[PDB]
């Protein structure tokens, strides 16, 4: 982390250390959308 | 460290303090390439 104390929480285990599962980006109109790992279920949970 | 708390790692042992074994730089096109110690094998692991 670039500086000590950034994005701190009040838990006992900082949730940022756990591996990521989604990704955030902006829509056509500047709207925050998300895309997690279960969206790939229609691709990796197939007979192929 | 110019400022106490910079590049703070949550781990118990700061990996920044060990001796370095590589070096980073930029390509012709501005792409981050690396050059590690094991690349000197063809030179220092010779018969000469």
């Amino acid at each position: 982390t670039r500086h000590a104390g950034d994005f701190s929480t009040v838990s006992e285990q900082d949730p940022r250390q756990f591996p990521p599962q989604g990704i955030f980006f902006y829509n056509k109109d500047g709207i925050l959308t998300q895309l997690t790992l279960r969206d790939a279920m229609g691709t990796i949970c197939h007979s192929s």
